[PDB]
């Protein structure tokens, strides 16, 4: 995945969050501090914050990220899209693990009750652990594809089944 | 304690530590001009070639915090592997693999001999984060079986459209 995009993925809470913008930065609601009352030096009451379960996402007043330019932010992606899964891992290595999406899905996973677009990684055969799949660590991670000639983020890292075979993307 | 730490760039590519003491690659990647690998004189590295499969043993251990992998010589019809892709970039990419028979198999121009595979992403490059590239020679196959992870060898070749692979096995 291009530089440009990997730029845009923050360290945040207990996971991660995606800058879309400037000013829009989106997240897994999960991943959020709960006691917390100020975001990159902003405070709440000058931060748009849209909430819909496990999807998040912050409008800032002023420009946060100014090295940023604007990208397309879609409510998922259309059944049988392959996705890149932007996870960071210890030192500086980069996991963009692949992902064929399927539909809208309601499902329990570690006794939560989860809503999303669901997945199924193409990294291997059951993708139980750090090396071939996702970890707790890695909520609020981007999911990404390729158009034509531009790139289009499609939702957050939601949660993982027990196998690791199947994803959840929380979408706008 | 990961499988990524066990790839390591070599030559025109990459290879794959087995153990302390064993490391495997594609044999075009190894530069044929040499006095020593990893520090070590070459008159003390046993060097083991059957077509695009070398294998290394060093008379001392280059990465004792290892254990030693199970190694086999390909696997199974119908099992998907991991192919651990490392680039340049600082990314890696595990991609699936569903494996196929051993046969000698004509890739762009030219016979390479080992198992066949093809990738699970099946489509395209397009954000070439779903296939291989020429610099990825090298890179393990491996599945988990059990408890137990298992390397089968190592990539030899790929086809244009990139759906096809070929792993280059032990013997
Ligand atoms: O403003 C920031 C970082 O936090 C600060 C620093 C100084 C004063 C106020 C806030 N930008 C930034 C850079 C990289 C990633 C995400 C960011 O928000």
């Amino acid at each position: 995945a291009p530089p440009t995009l990997w730029s845009r993925v923050t360290k945040f809470g207990s996971g991660w969050g995606f800058w879309v913008s400037p000013t829009v930065f989106i997240t897994t609601t999960h991943v959020i501090p709960t006691s917390a009352k100020e975001f990159f030096g902003e405070p709440l009451t000058s931060i748009a914050i849209h909430r819909a379960g496990e999807f998040t996402l912050f409008r800032f007043s002023k420009k946060i990220r100014p090295d940023l330019t604007g990208m397309i932010l879609e409510e998922g992606c259309p059944e049988g899209t392959v996705c890149s899964v932007l996870i960071k891992r210890d030192s500086g290595e980069l996991l963009p693990l692949a992902v064929r999406m399927g539909a809208i899905a309601s499902m329990r996973i570690q006794g939560r009750l989860v809503h999303g677009q669901s997945g199924m990684l193409l990294t291997g055969a059951n993708a139980k652990g750090m090396d071939l799949g996702t970890i707790p660590g890695d909520c609020g991670a981007p999911y990404v594809y390729k158009r034509a000639n531009d790139w289009v983020v499609c939702g957050v890292h939601a949660a993982a089944t027990k196998s690791g075979n199947t994803v959840v993307c929380a979408v706008q």
